[PDB]
């Protein structure tokens, strides 16, 4: 209900999707642990962000927060892989 709610989600969606796909690949390169922290921060930051940026009944808010948590959890899986493979491509 209300395009406003779905709009906020889509914003976090396009933001994350574009962010993962628009990351910058330049040396020096960031490590996996550093990327993980950044990803986690992005995930908790967005999660808390959306829990407070909702309207209407509390039930809808929760569905947005739950779907988001699963949304990032899935969306992050492929990103970490791209960087994982990007890390392996190194030499040593």
């Amino acid at each position: 209900l209300l395009k406003a709610n779905k709009d906020l989600i889509s914003a976090g969606l396009k933001e994350f999707s574009v962010l993962l796909n628009q990351q910058v690949f330049n040396d020096p390169l960031v490590s996996e642990e550093d990327m993980v922290t950044v990803v986690e921060d992005w995930m908790n930051f967005y999660i808390n962000y959306y829990r407070q940026q909702v309207t209407g009944e509390p039930q809808e808010r929760d569905k947005a927060l739950q779907e988001l948590r699963q949304e990032l959890n899935t969306l992050a899986n492929p990103f970490l892989a791209k960087y994982r493979d990007f890390l392996k491509s190194h030499e040593l």
